[PDB]
């Protein structure tokens, strides 16, 4: 394994300066004439990395087949696009596959019996499908040269099978010479017990205005104990009044635009997440493949900062000495 | 402990199915069968699998009233009572999944809100229980990704049993006997016996290993098969082959498991799966594809094992 540095064949590790791009990943969107003028207008905010994210598909969080490259989601020649035109622009890239359940179920909830039983789907053929679709996609990273793979995002009710996943790494390590991650959810830096397994730990920081300090203290309690670098694979914030109390909450207060809301979460997390040096940075959620007239978005709820002031906020702290040295 | 002949009555638990002048006609027409024991079965629900509220006795959810009547005609009719309510989930998912994360986080619902709600649906029934004399409570169905959530379980028994005087037990899923590290806190212990045809005798030595383990009572809490093609390969999948008729197929499975499962001493029977509140007509028989045995050759199977004086000696 390796410490606080992954294996130099495997690339200090970067300090990731980014903005996911393409969620949620449709075929239709990523070809348009708007995804490139999309993927340009995002250089502007000053990042170095992209998430290059995308879907795959489960019917339910209980069945295990997972279908991906298929309409209404991205081809392969989508992805190698995305891929090559965010290397064009100077970024590195990770690649973001996240499974998404037909049923709408988060898939956090997606789950089997720990004991397998004749009448069920089993936790071996889910993580056989997982397997197929993180192994394509993993080969892809690899031919299209990306310098990071996300295996997973918040798959909380498989975390517990550390066998399977390590067994997946394993695999993966054997086709993808890059970079691993794995993405847990907000909460769960400290529930995954296979973060020796990637090279570096990350996590969705969706924590609320006023919190920030804490989780500061309480991340860098766990990242020492693991000896891992650590980033945050996913941060954000509506534009929405009350946004801030709940920044992972797509559904709170639709349409009720609060600019000022999304500003102050930005304020306050790079006040206490910047420049330590066991802390690699943010891969900021999110930007879409089509994006809104700079017109419209005084308007837009969206966690896209474009044209509104967080965006300003990030651009200063990307471009500030103290990032921009790290 | 009562050797048990039973059939569960009533599922899903409609108040204006149970209010019906065709529910005492269907529980009399029950008794044909020569059970000695019925389990009234009810749902409760919540939204979602991983929903912390659950809603009961509420349209179109059977009223206390329908409840106290169900038990008052049961035991009119000379059988003794399990109580069952079951919380099912209104998407449709499989109550089997209904499930929290492991670690409390702010931004989830919690094992703490989801058993505070089943212990007030539970709690409910069992003062219900306890007020109309019923002979058994049973705690909770196939509740499979709870299971793991001893404590919770436990902290659950305490309080029905300061409420409710009679037997309990706790009905596990097909396959899950020996799953339960907390069969102690519960009096009897319960499976739901949906085991394929050609298993039976594998089952048996199976489940006498684990119920000797244990040194408790044990019966199956639910058991049966639709009268459907290839339904005895799967008999509890409910959703196999709708109205592709088959009564031998029922048939066979019924006379399977009673060759198998009969007077071993360790084992108290059967609470057979299901009688409805409102029961088909018995020209409407040989067409049916239900779990239910009224006008099928199984019911006749059942009759000759429940009357028979092997069975009648437990």
């Amino acid at each position: 394994s390796s410490g606080l540095v992954p294996r130099g064949s495997h690339m200090s590790m970067d300090y990731i300066k980014g903005m996911t791009w393409g969620w949620i990943g449709n075929s239709e969107d990523w070809r348009s004439n708007e995804a490139e003028r999309s993927m340009e207008e995002m250089t502007n905010l000053a990042i170095n990395w992209t998430a290059i994210a995308f879907q795959g598909l489960q019917e339910t969080a209980h069945s295990p087949d997972i279908t991906f490259a298929e309409p209404p989601m991205v081809t392969d020649e989508n992805v190698r696009w995305a891929i090559a035109k965010a290397k064009s622009l100077g970024l590195s890239v990770i690649l973001k596959p996240i499974v998404n359940v037909r049923d709408g179920t988060w898939r956090a909830h997606i789950n089997f019996f720990d004991k397998d039983v004749p009448c069920e789907p089993t936790w071996s053929q889910w993580f056989k499908s997982y397997e197929s679709f993180m192994l394509h996609y993993a080969k892809l990273a690899e031919d299209t040269g990306c310098e990071m793979l996300c295996i997973g995002c918040a798959m909380v009710q498989t975390e517990r099978r550390e066998k399977e996943w390590r067994d997946l790494i394993q695999k993966v390590r054997q086709v993808y010479s890059g970079i691993i991650t794995y993405n847990c959810d907000k909460y769960q830096e400290d529930e995954v017990t296979w973060w020796d397994a990637v090279d570096v730990m990350s996590s969705s920081g969706y924590y609320p205005i006023g919190s920030w300090e804490h989780h500061e203290s309480r991340i860098k309690k766990i990242v020492e104990s693991w000896q891992k670098p650590f980033f945050f694979m996913e941060a954000g914030c509506p534009s929405r009044l009350e946004s801030g109390s709940v920044p992972y909450d797509w559904n709170k207060n639709r349409g009720q635009i609060d600019m000022d809301e999304q500003r102050v979460f930005y304020e306050e997390m790079f006040k206490f997440f910047h420049g330590q040096k066991w802390f690699y940075g943010f891969m900021l959620w999110d930007w879409p493949a089509k994006l809104y007239r700079l017109e419209d978005a005084s308007e837009n709820d969206d966690y896209c900062v474009y044209g509104k002031p967080a965006a300003e906020v990030i651009k200063s702290f990307f471009t500030s000495n103290k990032i921009a040295k790290r």
